[PDB]
This record gives structure tokens, C-alpha cells and sequence, in this order.
């Protein structure tokens, strides 16, 4: 009867008022879903829980302590239950497209096994070769243009009702989106910073009042030379949903990002250049100047990296279904060719989300597909969990190569003891300044604003 | 002028309805911060915006789209203005305690140059050695106990009212929490999984009535061996909060489980005997079999894994208040000798929490300590931002080894086609079972419910 955190409801309707239909959640279930709570509340907010003690917002280290407050944490007062576990990725071994799809196609432990019981369960008939009495077994793998089709043998002759019309699984529009999260990196092969230069020299106030109200700017441009390998192929079939900075490594900084929706090995490398905006406002007493320095920099690194890909594809089931002995939810027993698919992935419609329909099983208005709950009745809320929990499982590529950048950049403009004498008084060689890397490198001192 | 993810409050009021003192978030505003908004949302869940507007939980990939709710986002009508940026946690590699703790602390750019400059612009007077005109400078780090301090140069003269009285940073009391959710690993070494032994047999329904609503259950029991090693000592002092079960690799499921409060370096393997508890709901017909099958497997394998802990530590600046140029809240002239800890990790106090007292600096019983309200008038609101934001910056160490496991389990009851012809006629072997590993197994047969 373990509490799921994705049950959980906030309300605010008075001290220890939960919504109706649901009840307040007590320290002990609190505690085992510390984590999944704090991280639905702001950094300073209080939350009540039940018999006067309430639980605190993650500025808090999520403390749970007596108190009271008018909004509750609540939790069904008839929770559904038995929800899919989200087992650990499958990690297939980076290659080329064909490879990764090869390798996960023909995994009978932790694909074709699976995702053939769940025809099974759903109501599908003969799913499984004529030289088994078991299901999800001796089952032909053939290629279908891009997708791939699992059915069952029927090499030599079957026995049974349409015993011939084996069930077919269908496996196709496969998509591979990169996880920027999943980003890992070996030994440091080349690595190194040097201070190029100091740009040194004062700001004066030569008035007898004092002055603030002043930005000294530095403006200027310099650039980074980078390059990426793609150890394998199936770089050129993954996207990322959202553009993202490259990970930073050691000391040395960079300026790097990644386009989203646009193929990883298009976005092998290059030249980018960076901008240089720092912009300080020092007090400066009247009849005095204050040092001002300002650090160039020049580093560059070297490193395997490795990001994960996310394999999502389509599942489509095909054949007829089974007589007195179906999941649909009219539960037809005419013996109809039946003919659907779930997207393996995210969340496309009701209809296609197994999670959905799983989780809705229990809204009447809701179940409009599979009847999940039969399929509970007729094998166990174990057995279909299990079974969902395995065809459900993540499977993610990896995608690998190395990765080698060069970049100049400033530090921070850094102002010192002001000392007995606004204007600037710092040389600038702009030539030079550009023959290390920095280009219209300038110092404006502007009124604040 | 951004919406603060961590100042919205949801509210369950009806269509739109805030509680007291909060709006609706709009759309655009909601845009902005998508990610955030939606990782504070249970899975299913569907909350309210502005105009009839409604945002979508993760499990509907946080759709945004017209539709109406009883629950509503909202955000405060007077926010707190000039959040605490937060950084990308800075990664240490492994090593032993000391070499972690010195990367972190002989950093300029990371660490001594942000603390210095805290102390600085709190008012703690002559922060740098004499060597150089420039804050955090001529910094000289030593070993102090377990923590370390960092104090001014003071070689040859100096030129200032006591400036002979450098400021100490004192870095103590170092933590490292290992986060099972950081888990990494290489390339896997050893695995493989054998099929050892696949009991056979049949499921006899004596009867003529169809029988149904009983499920077989195996039972038994067998060991998982594992050991893993620890490259280097920082994992001595390392912990977790609470305990958590190893992650699985590959398909060789595993049942491993770290305590929390034991340091990493003393849980380095043992044998525990892991059980099995399979069952399945045979449906047979009048008169028939059907035949089960139970294979039983043993599998191994081997990886580098790393994971990350997060290091906090108590940070105490002291030396003595300027003159004319201070923050403590009641201002004194008297150059006081200071002395301050402030708790860099998880939250402690009020007293200690750099972040609580920013985000409550305009609640004027709130501030009884620092008043950062000066800082910012002090140095322009931006300069202070940056420095927090560096000086709160997460700091994590990799924590790294090798691991190796060895199992034993079976897979599902499996059955298949009733055969023409409720008692279970699949014999066991006590003896080659007991003699492969598997000890007290059973077949048992009981009502389904």
C-alpha cells in the first residue's frame, strides 16, 4: 500500500481540509515521498499535513516539523492501485541505425518475448511459431521496408481454429531524441589555461565630489574553434527537442550550443564568436582614482564524450481476436481482424498510450479502447504489471565521440584601493589586442542607466 | 522582469480563482517557464492559467492549450524581486579527501575569488595579502584541523589603520551525500546470462467444469554474490540519505541495497540470499493440461560505475567590520571583530542561509542579521547576484569503482495451449536443484482472489 507520489493533490481550504474525496497525507507517508513532495513546492513554502505538523519547501531541506497552515497535502481515500514501475533504461551499445534497431528486434528476453504476451493478454490469437505451445516463441523477424515485422512461424502445418492467421507485431517510425542530462565524459586528453594578457590602468574622479552613478563597459568580440566526432551513424538520425549549451569541463570556459531539431552529425564543429560585456559601476571619492585590471584568457580541452539517445518507435498488433477471450471493450466475438497501435514513447493521444488507458482504467467514461481492468481480472494485477513494466521499459542508445575546443575569453573587471589623485587612463593597443584574439576590444565609461 | 517558477502557489479555488495576495499566471508567462511548471506537476495532472488557459502535467508532455480547471496556478501580485541566479554544479573528480577538498579551495576563479569578494562586500576589511591592490589576491590557503583557511599574505608592511588584521576565510565541516540518482557506468566488462535448468510439466484439471480462479506459485530461495571496489578514500566519509536498490544493467536482475548512514567504503559486497516468488492464473477447460514451464538462470556482470556526491560545508568569515562601509544590520563604527558562519549546502538556520535572508530582505523583522538591501546599494544589484550566485554555486564530487555481481532467479511461469486429457503434475528435484542453487523450492496451488 505504498503511497504514489503522482497522486498526490495540494489544496488549500483550511487547516488539515483536504478536497473531496481524498485525505490528509501523515509524516510517516510524507517521509517516504520527501523527495517527490519538496519538489512540487516553492523554495520558501509551508504545507500542512496531517495531525498538526506540516512539511517545508526545498529552501527548507524539506523539513517536516509541527505546525499548521491552510493548505493540505492530500491523497486518495480510494487510491488506484497497481501502477507500471518504470524499470532502468535498456542501454543498446552505439552502431549504425541498422545495428541498434537489429540488436532490439531481436531480443527475445526483452522485446519479442514481451511485447508478444502483451498481444496475448490484449486477446490476439496465435501469437506464437507452430513448433511451440508457448507464446511469444519460434517467431520469424523479417525486414518490411523500414519497419520490422514479428509473427509466428508457420512453416509446416498448425492445428486450430484460423490456426494459420498468426499475429503479427509490427514495429516501425522509429525516433531517436538525444538526453543533454545523460552527457558523460573520460580522461581529459588535452587541457591547459594560460593568461595571455592584463589589461591594466585607472579611472579618475577629478572633481571634489564623489562619483557612482557611472558604467565603466568593456566591449569586445573573440572566438572558439571546436570540433566534434560521430563515432557511428546512427548520429545522423538524432535531435534534440531543445537547442542546449555544451557542458563545461575543468577551468576553461566555452560558448557552445547545439541546435535543436537538426541532425548531430550536421553540427560537427566550427568556428562561433563571442561577445564581451562586463560592465561595473565603482564609487570613485572626489580627488582620486581606483586600478582597474581586466585578465585575457586563452584554454582549450579535450575529451570522449558521451551523450543517450531515446528509442521511441510505434507498436502495431494485427491479426483477429480471440472468442470469448478478448480485451477490446465491446468484447466482440465474431472473430474481427483487429488492427492497433500504441506509440512506445511520449504521449501522442488516449488512445495510442498504454500509461493512459492504464491509469484511466478506473473512469468509466475513460475506457474507450483496451479494457485493462479485464485484463487484470483474467490474469493477476501482477502478471500485467510485470508484463507492462517490460514493454514499456526505456531503451536508450548511446552516442559517442570526442570532443576538442579552443577559446579566448576576459574575466572580470576588477577595481582595487582607491588612492589620492570620471575619465579613463588605460591603454588600449588595439593592434596587439587583435593579434592575440580580441577584437574591437573597447572601454566605454557612460552615465548609469 | 521573469516569473519566478519557485514563487508560484497553486491554489484550488475553482476557474481562475487565486488565493488572496496572488494572479493567475498568463500563457506567455507560463511559456517562459514550461520546464519548470511542469516538473512541479503530478503525472496526470491538469492545472489552470489566465483566460480560460490550462497547462497540462508530464504525462501529457505539458500541453498548453484552451481548457478549464478547478486548480489554478498562481504567482504573488508583489514577487520578491533579483532571485539568486543558479549556477551549473561544478564537478570534482575522485580523489582522496584532502586532493577533493584542495581543488575546491586553492580554486581562485571558482572559490577564492567569490568568497573574498563576499567578504569583502559584507564589510570584513582587508581581504588579500599585501602583495596585491586587488581583492582575493596574494591569498595564502592553509590546512587548519580538517577544515582550511584562507587569510591574507602577510609579508613586509602594510599600510592601513590595523591593517595588519587580515580577514580569515575558514572552509569547515565538510559533507558528501551520494546521490543513487547521479549513477553512471562504462563499458560493461563480464555479463551473460545462462539458462541453468528449465523445469517442465503439466497443470491437470481433474474436472469437467472448466476450472479457473486458482494461481500456481513457485517458491524458493537462492544468493546473489557481489563485490565492488573503491578507488580512492573520499568514500570513507560519504553517505546517502536513505537506502536505495543497485540500479539494473543489462537483463541479470539483481537485489542489492545500500544502507544509508554507513560510509560507502564499508558496504564493499557479501552474499545475500535473494527469494522467488513467480505465479501465474492458469485458465483451463474442462478436462485437459496444460503444460508450464519455469527456466531458471544464472547470469553475471561487471562495470565501472561513478556516481556524485554533493559536498557542503560550513563557511565563517571573520575579521573586522570597516568603518563607514559595513552590512551587519544595525551598522556599528567601532570596528567589532566579526565572526560569522554561513551553511553552504542544505538549509540550517535562518542565521546560517544566505538565500533565505535575500529572499526576505524586505521583510524588515526579517532581517536581524546581514542587511543585504545595502549590499545592493552598495554595489548595483546585478554584482551582487553574480557574487551569491558563484559563492552557492552546487558542488559535487564523483565518487568511482568497480562493481560485479552474480545471480541466480527464475523467469515467469510460463503455459501453454490446453491439452484434451486443479493438481499439478511438474516434478521437482530437491537434490539437483538444491545442488545447482535453488533451495527451497515449492509448487504450490491456491485460490486466485
Amino acid at each position: 500500500e505504498p503511497v504514489y507520489p503522482d497522486q498526490l493533490r495540494l489544496f488549500s481550504l483550511g487547516q488539515g481540509v483536504c478536497g473531496d474525496k481524498y485525505r490528509p497525507v501523515n509524516r510517516e507517508e510524507a517521509q517516504s515521498v520527501k523527495s517527490n513532495i519538496v519538489g512540487m513546492m516553492g523554495q520558501w513554502q509551508i504545507s500542512g499535513l496531517a495531525n498538526g505538523w506540516v512539511i517545508m519547501g526545498p529552501g527548507y531541506n524539506g523539513e517536516i516539523k509541527p505546525g499548521t497552515a491552510s493548505n493540505t497535502w492530500c491523497y486518495p481515500t480510494n487510491p488506484v492501485t497497481g501502477e507500471i514501475p518504470t524499470l532502468s533504461a535498456l542501454d543498446i551499445p552505439d552502431g549504425d541505425e541498422v545495428d541498434v534497431q537489429w540488436r532490439l528486434v531481436h531480443d527475445s528476453a526483452n522485446f519479442i518475448k514481451p511485447t508478444s504476451y502483451l498481444a496475448h493478454y490484449l486477446g490476439y490469437a496465435w501469437v506464437g511459431g507452430n513448433h511451440s505451445q508457448y507464446v511469444g516463441e519460434d517467431m520469424d523477424v523479417t525486414r518490411d521496408g523500414d519497419g520490422w515485422v514479428i509473427r509466428g512461424n508457420n512453416d509446416g502445418g498448425c492445428d486450430g481454429y484460423r490456426c494459420g492467421d498468426k499475429t503479427a507485431i509490427k514495429v516501425s517510425n522509429f525516433a531517436y531524441n538525444l538526453d543533454p542530462d545523460s552527457f558523460k565524459h573520460g580522461d581529459v586528453t588535452q587541457s591547459d589555461r594560460q593568461l595571455v594578457k592584463t589589461v591594466v590602468g585607472w579611472a579618475v574622479n577629478d572633481s571634489d565630489t564623489p562619483q557612482s552613478g557611472y558604467d565603466v563597459t568593456l566591449r569586445g568580440d573573440t572566438a572558439t574553434n571546436w570540433s566534434k566526432t560521430n563515432t557511428y551513424g546512427l548520429s545522423e538520425k538524432v535531435t534534440t527537442k531543445n537547442k542546449f549549451k555544451w557542458p563545461l569541463v575543468g577551468e576553461t570556459e566555452l560558448s557552445i550550443e547545439i541546435a535543436a531539431n537538426q541532425s548531430w552529425a550536421s553540427q560537427n564543429g566550427g568556428s562561433t564568436t563571442t561577445s564581451l560585456s562586463q560592465s561595473v559601476r565603482p564609487t570613485v571619492p572626489a580627488r582620486s582614482k581606483i586600478p582597474v585590471k581586466i585578465e585575457l584568457y586563452k584554454a582549450d580541452i579535450s575529451y570522449p564524450y558521451e551523450f543517450k539517445a531515446d528509442v521511441s518507435y510505434d507498436l502495431t498488433l494485427s491479426g483477429f481476436l480471440r472468442w470469448g477471450g478478448n480485451a477490446w471493450y465491446t468484447h466482440p466475438d465474431n472473430r474481427p481482424n483487429w488492427n492497433h497501435t500504441f506509440v512506445i514513447g511520449p504521449y501522442k493521444d488516449k488512445a495510442s498510450s498504454i500509461r493512459y488507458q492504464w491509469d484511466k482504467r478506473y473512469i468509466p467514461g475513460e475506457v474507450k479502447w483496451w479494457d485493462w481492468n479485464w485484463t487484470i481480472q483474467q490474469n493477476g494485477l501482477s502478471t500485467m504489471q510485470n508484463n507492462l513494466a517490460r514493454v514499456l521499459r526505456p531503451v536508450r542508445a548511446g552516442i559517442t565521440g570526442d570532443f576538442s575546443a579552443e577559446s579566448q575569453f576576459a574575466g572580470n573587471i576588477e577595481i582595487g584601493a582607491p588612492v589620492p589623485l570620471l575619465r579613463l587612463e588605460i591603454p588600449l593597443d588595439a593592434q596587439e589586442l587583435s593579434g592575440l584574439g580580441f577584437n574591437n576590444v573597447s572601454l566605454s565609461v557612460t552615465p548609469a542607466a
